[PDB]
């Protein structure tokens, strides 16, 4: 599946409204099926002085990034192997997860789970929360995100925050396919 813009305005108001209730910037990030990249394509930002602020266009790191990882949670192992050195597990700060080990790992309880889970991972002190958005043939070629600061993406809202990350993932995948 592809993101037109058209399918951007109409899905904007589910952005929005995910803004409104977790408090944080939302971002809507597509997914470069040929070269592996996580890029923001669209974004409602909260109104906090203190927040996070990506630029339209800005890619997101497969491994060491919600969006990434909600991604990268969908590949074999064996994908994933070849993106190792394809793209590069580079180490943003000490909680990424820079060792195949911890990572396929944390990819793996990413599934389980439902929504991925960036923990000071991609730069620190900013947390992030993401899950894939679904086509026809149940490919997943976009993903929705909640990324702020610890101080208010606190542990006990994380849970919080990744069922409302599921629910306007769930959102789009549906108000998408027949529009």
């Amino acid at each position: 599946g592809h993101m037109s813009r058209n399918l951007l305005a109409i899905v904007h108001p589910i952005l929005r409204n995910l803004m409104e209730e977790s408090g944080e910037t939302v971002n809507m990030a597509v997914l470069d099926q040929s070269d592996h990249e996580a890029i923001i394509i669209d974004q409602v930002q909260c109104t906090h002085l203190m927040r996070m602020s990506a630029p339209i266009g800005g890619k997101l790191p497969m491994h060491a990034s919600g969006a990434g990882k909600a991604f990268l949670a969908q590949l074999s192992e064996e994908q994933v192997t070849k993106l190792l050195h394809r793209k590069g597990l580079h180490a943003y700060t000490h909680a990424t997860l820079v060792s195949p080990v911890h990572l396929k790992e944390d990819l793996a309880q990413t599934r389980k789970r439902g929504y991925s889970f960036d923990d000071e991972e991609h730069a620190l002190g900013l947390r992030c929360l993401a899950a894939c958005i679904f086509d026809e043939h149940r490919e997943p070629f976009a993903a929705i995100s909640i990324s702020g600061p610890i101080s208010r993406i606190t542990d006990d809202r994380v849970t919080e925050f990744g069922a409302m990350v599921i629910k306007a993932a769930k959102e789009v995948t549906l108000a998408y396919g027949g529009m």
